[PDB]
């Protein structure tokens, strides 16, 4: 509630529908915490700031709040450790949630309210637990004390925990002790557990009754617990004689609602049966860097596992040893609702298509990862059997042609699991990742038996071909190419003419052979392409064009950023002038960073009728004319920021009666005309911040149009604050137009004392 | 003669031996030649210039020149094309040779003298040849009319040359006719003619009596004719249906002296042994850039070759085909005095031992160039029988771990052949340039039955490995080893401990282990090496350091550049102070551009006591110490260039007594010391150039200690010309010290009108 603040420089975000407040402080400075805190707010942050301490007046009239945020408050540059009152957090009765992660606190905050039900200790220096500290906390549910002694925050102690210290926490669902050199698993644990986090520790041992009690119990984590320190770049200890990690085969017993179990990084030899005997219902299993190579053709716990989904067996690969073949158990059949298999680090020299027989029945397999494992020979013929698969990876692998701040400071989701990369090419349909490989030509018998493929990444294969239109043959259905980081020669029109149903093209990245001049440059060739929806051929510095236009009847959005176009629109050369005009249907362009110093006059009558994106960044636009936008009718979001001009239209209004995105992010634009705003109601979004500008008059911003405006930048400037604004001073802080930085990047030159002054905290009371 | 010059901006070199004197005015911006010039003088440098035109009376006075220069006088940003005036060259009847390229020429300058030896006339508008204006020149021996006509100068306009040009030319040895877009071998040449030169030009046909009088030919080059297009990075026109050099069988029968034939380019497909029947002396041959892919496995040809030094077949490889090995035919086994042999670009997947057995008997072969060829599979044990061969080119191919201005502006010597890249391995021995490869990790069976190896390089590999002294067991008479652009974990203090006779180790660009912090990195491995000599760990970023100090009783050179060693040298860290104490033997220090903002006091006592060439360049040293420079009693080559030092030392005598080569080039210096140079008699080289000084006095620069000096720089700095430095303006006039650019670079900030005066071209009448 309260709606209207006075003078907070943080965000408010209302919800009405669920009641809470939210208050935003992140990255202001804030020595102390501000006053005119509403006492109806509800989540309140308090990020790394300069904070010295916390008193009890802090939150004495704050009776609402239901999470208070303290993280990385003081990252080890920093004084000395954050001070904690006693009796601090003992009025909020209605507090639930509470983050003190990077304080450098030595011992457990007292004190807290019985209705805290989350809470974080992360990144501090507590390498003791006790009962005693741990009785008020009786109600609490999630608690995260990892990252207190490893080797970014060390410590010099094993972490102490005393006998039976979290049994008496009846509430406790999720526990972390990551990173906490822990030695022995702290028994006993409540039985209400159900995600235990005890990974990146020093535990070289796991008892029989260590996890006797858990029976709700979901996800699971041993990981870092005798790592695989070959070619580590952090600080890590292998384990003694590279021990593995002692789990004995009764372990997981009592675990019968497990889900997820993480035992990546254990050094792991042999996988018994017996650990999988009790757990039916285990969805994720993670045994990825580990020795388990020999593991991997014997396989035979695969049998206890009928409702796995998701297996890592990644980095697994022998030292000093180059296998001949990928050797995959029979066993791998048995995993009937198996969607997600990672096979990487498990280098081997070829791959062949009976060595995937017993991955043919897997009717519910959708990834197939098989990248870094430098594959030398590869029949590509052998996926026409996996039609079902979404996503097949031949990464960095060698497959050629065939012959003949910390982190606790972010992420208040804490501990989360690996999120995959979602390629832009995946939602197209079947993919074939065939990036960073050994290919250099390409043949149409390689790619023989693959009608299906939807999507194909060949970046980064360096491929010096010359495409004529008959290459990407048998690829009849291939709808999304990309050829980034190649050297492709448009020496013919009919490149990529046999590609019918293709709608993205990506040749960007491809500078070689269009940075070479006199050599023949078709740009026509999307003329054939009649579905192409998307082409991306920024970054490849095309100076010349032996085509005069390009044709495209269907594409919609065209990027030719970090290109050469002013050699193209060179004074005194009108050929190239209407190069885009053909392109019909365009709606987007995105030409910048092409070293355009002017525009020369004509080239917005050539541009495409439909055009509606416009970008010119970075381009340095010395002097860029405005009168010439009354040609473009549907242009809406014209960008030209971190640009070069210097001066605004006389009047928007007559330039374009329909733009309404105006950028004019770090340029240099020192005043503003006296009717740069009249009678243009079309217009919702203005952008004019990190500029030189001095002063804005009343007769350039009235506030009929102001009214409209969904946003509107002025920060990070060099606004004047004397007694000729006295209109901007009272509107800047009477207006509720959403200026986002009004309190912390947007200062006062002077006049003299006025040095760094906020504009929306000043009152002139002598003008 | 003449010795003593007076106001010339241009070097001179005299040679009473040779009776010669060289004037090199090169790139003095000069719009018309100087006054003054000796009339003593024989060569005469005048490259790239403003000179609008040429005058008779430019070499009136001058009757001994031998030897003139006009290259690249205007490119085409330049004025009109440079006119000639009649009779400008009949007064030098000594004249020998006379360059004329990149002067935009329309036709060949008359009144030329009769003595002309050399006439070299390229990067001209000269498209018509005619007898008229060669009859002048029937005393010519060296004529180069090349790069008239093609893309990069283009006239639209086909060669023309009469009948019978160039027959009277009895004189004539060396014609060279390179793009000039000729069609037809101007026939007849003369019989005199030793190096023919008409590649890269647009002849489609050769005639049976093309070369029936040429009996003295040594060289011909026949490339660029009919070329291979396919993926040209420049604008080159395929003859028609591919059609090859149509070259008739009884073509090459007139020639016997000749010893190189160049073919290369020449879209080839077979090589009848016709053409080789009569030229039994031909040493070198070029066939590179053919489609002899099929003809390679024939080689009848080679039958006829008993005398080949030289054999080029790179890049023959054919279109969308893979070959799956090497078909060398048997016939290469008849090449006794074949040496060098290049058989690049012939892509294939894997290399046997059997396939190179033609070359088994080849006892004076000594270069094997087979990089460019994706090699896949290589068993590297079969070059176990290659002991006599020096150098074996194992380039950009995937070889993997076996399994389980212009040209004519410079380059005066013109036509001359494509010097080899003479790597720093070469002159050690035996050398395997395994760089670029796909190893990605090294086993010594691999490296077996190589004992003969004396160097071996392994660039760019990119091979994470952590040595511990086994890999290069079979290596034990390597003598250098380069593993550049690699990530080598230096987590052992054994590395490299097998390697009982190597000399110089390159581990330079491993910055990725070495940039992790908190993991081992023994910096003392070097103490094994008992006969380590030089090396190389430049751009490592090496910030931390397991090891206090580096050990080695036999290291001379030690390069350390793009390191950072001020964290090493941080405030209040004595750890690693004497960190170069221990090479006793260590007499070359190379630590640059390690971001040193200063030196703690304390590193020059813990240098090493040999030290002799100390460089400090690009490192910013905000202020250096230099009374400290008195622990160093080896001192002798001082380099602290590109820093931003300030003050020079009150007396170097006392701060050293034994440097000569102090250099400050690019520092920032307004002032020098009063007694910067007193008693200071030791020094023999100085430099002060581009800085910002501003005078100096006569107590700084005594006589005395600037009569021994070998060199002095002062060019490209901030001297003011006023009244009170006449010492200086008397002095720099009347001395003879080496100081380049003095009337070039050197200029007058100040007063008024004495901007851009020279100083030795000052004479103040009025002081
Ligand atoms: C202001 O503070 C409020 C508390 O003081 C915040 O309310 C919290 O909002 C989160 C959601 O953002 C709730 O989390 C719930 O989690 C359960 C369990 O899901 C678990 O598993 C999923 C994966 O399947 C995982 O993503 C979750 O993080 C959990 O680990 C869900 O079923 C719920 O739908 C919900 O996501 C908290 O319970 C809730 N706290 C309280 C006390 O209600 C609020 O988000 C804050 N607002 C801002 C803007 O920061
Ligand atoms: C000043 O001008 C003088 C002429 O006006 C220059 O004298 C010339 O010096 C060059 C050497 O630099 C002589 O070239 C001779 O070439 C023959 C033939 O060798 C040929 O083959 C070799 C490869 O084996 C090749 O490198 C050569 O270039 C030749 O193609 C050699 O046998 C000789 O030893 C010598 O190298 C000229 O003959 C000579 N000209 C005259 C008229 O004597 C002088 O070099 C100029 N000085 C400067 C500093 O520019
Ligand atoms: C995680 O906990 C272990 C507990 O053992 C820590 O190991 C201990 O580390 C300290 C600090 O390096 C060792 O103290 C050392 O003692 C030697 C004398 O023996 C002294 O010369 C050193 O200067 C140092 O004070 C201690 O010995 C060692 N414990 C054992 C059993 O070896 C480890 O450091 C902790 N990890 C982190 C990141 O804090
Ligand atoms: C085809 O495969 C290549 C290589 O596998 C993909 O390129 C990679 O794409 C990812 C995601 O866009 C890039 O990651 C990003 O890197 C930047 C730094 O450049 C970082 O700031 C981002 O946060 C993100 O991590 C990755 O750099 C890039 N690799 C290269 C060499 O460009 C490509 O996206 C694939 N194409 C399709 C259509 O899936
Ligand atoms: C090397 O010599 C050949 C000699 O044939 C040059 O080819 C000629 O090039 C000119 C200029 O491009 C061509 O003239 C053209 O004529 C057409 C009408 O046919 C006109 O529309 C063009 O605007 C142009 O004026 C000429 O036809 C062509 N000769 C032949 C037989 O095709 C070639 O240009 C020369 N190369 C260089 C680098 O100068
Ligand atoms: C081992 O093999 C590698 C790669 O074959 C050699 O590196 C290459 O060395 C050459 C000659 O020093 C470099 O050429 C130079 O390039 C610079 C530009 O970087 C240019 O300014 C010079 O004029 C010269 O052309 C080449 O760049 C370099 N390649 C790489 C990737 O670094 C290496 O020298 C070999 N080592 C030994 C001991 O022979
Ligand atoms: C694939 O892995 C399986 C399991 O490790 C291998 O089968 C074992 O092979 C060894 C060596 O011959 C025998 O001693 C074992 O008795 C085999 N066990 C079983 C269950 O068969 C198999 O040889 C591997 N195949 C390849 C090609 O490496
Ligand atoms: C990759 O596998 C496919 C199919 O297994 C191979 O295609 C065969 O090609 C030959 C010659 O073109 C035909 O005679 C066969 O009939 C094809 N097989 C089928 C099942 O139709 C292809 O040759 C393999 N690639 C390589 C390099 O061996
Ligand atoms: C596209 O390029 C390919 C590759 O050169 C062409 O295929 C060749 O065509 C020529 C002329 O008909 C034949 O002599 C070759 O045998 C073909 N090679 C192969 C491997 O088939 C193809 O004709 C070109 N297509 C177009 C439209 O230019
Ligand atoms: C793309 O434009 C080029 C010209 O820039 C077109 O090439 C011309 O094609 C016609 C028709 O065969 C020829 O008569 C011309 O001689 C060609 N000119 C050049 C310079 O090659 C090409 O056809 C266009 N392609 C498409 C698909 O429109
Ligand atoms: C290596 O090259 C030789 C010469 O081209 C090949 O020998 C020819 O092979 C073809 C095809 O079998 C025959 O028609 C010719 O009669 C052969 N000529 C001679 C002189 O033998 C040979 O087959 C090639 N070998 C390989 C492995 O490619
Ligand atoms: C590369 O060639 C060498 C020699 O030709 C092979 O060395 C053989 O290795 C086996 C097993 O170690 C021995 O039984 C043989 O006696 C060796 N040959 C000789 C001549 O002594 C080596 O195996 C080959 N590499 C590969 C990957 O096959
Ligand atoms: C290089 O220096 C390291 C120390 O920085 C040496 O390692 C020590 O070796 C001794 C002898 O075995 C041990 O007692 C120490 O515990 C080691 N210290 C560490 C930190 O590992 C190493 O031996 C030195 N190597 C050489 C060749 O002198
Ligand atoms: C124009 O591009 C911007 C880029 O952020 C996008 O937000 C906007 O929706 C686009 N407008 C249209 C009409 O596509
Ligand atoms: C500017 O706008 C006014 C008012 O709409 C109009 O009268 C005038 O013609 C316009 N001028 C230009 C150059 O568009
Ligand atoms: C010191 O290094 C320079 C680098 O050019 C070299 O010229 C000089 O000969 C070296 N001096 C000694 C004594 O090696
Ligand atoms: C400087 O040199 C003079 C003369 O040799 C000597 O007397 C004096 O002690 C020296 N001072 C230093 C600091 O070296």
């Amino acid at each position: 509630a309260r709606w209207f603040p006075k003078t907070l420089p943080c965000d408010v975000t209302l919800d009405v529908s669920k009641n809470h407040v939210i208050v935003d402080c992140t990255d202001k400075h804030l020595t102390e915490i501000p006053g005119g805190i509403p006492t109806n707010t509800t989540n309140l942050t308090l990020t790394i700031n300069h904070i010295p301490d916390i008193s009890p007046a802090s939150f004495h009239r704050l009776v609402h709040l239901v999470e208070i945020d303290f993280r990385c408050n003081c990252v080890p540059m920093c004084p000395r450790r954050l001070q904690i009152k006693p009796r601090s957090f003992s009025g909020l009765t209605y507090l639930k949630s509470l983050y003190l992660d990077g304080n450098q606190l030595l011992e457990i905050p007292q004190g807290l309210p019985p209705s805290l039900q989350l809470l974080s200790l992360e990144a501090n220096n507590i390498f003791s637990i006790r009962k005693e500290q741990l009785t008020e906390l009786a109600n609490i549910e999630i608690l995260y004390l990892g990252q207190n002694c490893y080797y970014r925050n060390p410590c010099y102690v094993s972490y102490s925990i005393e006998k039976d210290a979290f049994l008496n926490l009846t509430k406790l669902k999720v526990l972390s002790l990551k990173d906490n050199n822990v030695t022995t698993v702290p028994t006993v644990l409540p039985s209400t557990l159900t995600e235990l986090y005890l990974y990146n520790n020093m535990i070289a041992e796991i008892q029989e009754d260590d996890f006797n009690n858990l029976n709700q119990l979901q996800i699971l984590d041993l990981s870092g617990n005798c790592p695989r320190c070959y070619n580590a770049p952090f600080p890590c200890t292998p384990c003694k004689n590279n021990s593995p990690l002692q789990i004995p085969v009764n372990a997981f017993d009592a675990l019968t609602e497990l889900k997820v179990l993480r035992l990546h990084s254990n050094s792991l030899q042999h996988v018994p049966p017996r650990w999988f005997k009790n757990i039916n219902n285990l969805q994720e299993l993670d045994l990825s860097q580990n020795f388990l190579a020999k593991e991997i053709g014997d396989a035979k716990f695969l049998h206890f596992l009928p409702n796995l989904i998701q297996l890592d067996l990644s980095f697994n690969f022998e030292l000093q040893v180059y296998r001949a073949s990928m050797n995959l158990s029979q066993a791998f059949s048995s995993l009937k609702s198996l969607k997600i298999l990672r096979i990487r680090g498990y280098v081997f020299k070829e791959l062949k298509s009976f060595q995937l027989s017993p991955l043919h029945n897997l009717q519910n397999l959708e990834v197939l990862d098989l990248g870094t494992n430098f594959i030398k020979i590869a029949n590509l013929s052998m996926f026409k059997q996996f039609k079902r698969l979404k996503v097949i990876d031949l990464s960095v692998n060698k497959i050629s042609p065939s012959g003949d701040y910390a982190r606790s400071c972010r992420f208040k989701n804490k501990e989360a699991s690996f999120t995959s990369v979602q390629e832009s090419c995946y939602k197209y349909g079947q993919t074939l990742d065939l990036s960073k490989n050994s290919i250099f030509f390409i043949k149409s018998s390689d790619f023989q038996h693959l009608s299906f493929l939807k999507c194909l990444n060949l970046s980064g294969n360096l491929i010096s071909q010359t495409l004529n239109g008959s290459e990407f043959q048998p690829l009849a259905e291939l709808r999304y190419l990309d050829f980034s980081n190649n050297r492709l020669d448009l020496l013919h029109s009919t490149a990529f003419e046999e590609l019918r149903k293709l709608e993205v093209l990506d040749i960007s990245s491809n500078s070689h052979y269009f940075q070479s001049e006199g050599i023949t440059h078709m740009l026509n060739f999307t003329k054939n392409l009649k579905v192409l929806q998307k082409l991306m051929m920024n970054d490849n510095d095309i100076s010349s064009s032996t085509s005069r236009t390009m044709e495209s009847e269907s594409l919609r959005t065209l990027e030719f950023r970090g290109n050469h176009l002013d050699v193209l629109w060179r004074d005194g050369d009108n050929r190239y002038l209407q190069l885009f005009k053909n392109l019909l249907k365009l709606e987007e362009l995105d030409i910048s960073k092409n070293s355009l110093s002017f525009l020369p006059s004509g080239v917005f009558d050539g541009m495409p009728p439909n055009l509606k994106n416009l970008s010119l960044a970075k381009n340095g636009l010395k002097s860029f004319i405005w009168e010439k936008l009354r040609y473009l009718k549907n242009l809406e979001t014209l960008d030209l920021s971190h640009n070069q001009l210097t001066t605004v239209p006389e009047r928007l209004s007559n330039c374009s009666r329909s733009l309404k995105n105006l950028i004019l992010k770090n340029n240099q634009i020192r005043s503003l005309t006296k009717y740069f705003l009249q009678d243009a109601f079309q217009l919702r979004y203005l952008d004019l911040s990190s500029n030189k500008i001095q002063m804005i008059q009343k007769t350039s911003f009235p506030e009929n149009v102001l009214n409209n405006l969904k946003m509107l930048l002025l920060h990070h400037n060099r606004f004047l604050c004397t007694c000729d604004a006295v209109w901007f001073v009272w509107w800047v802080q009477h207006t509720e137009v959403t200026i986002p930085y009004l309190a912390t990047d947007v200062t006062c030159v002077g006049p003299g004392a006025h040095k760094g002054q906020s504009v929306i905290s000043l009152d002139l009371y002598t003008c």
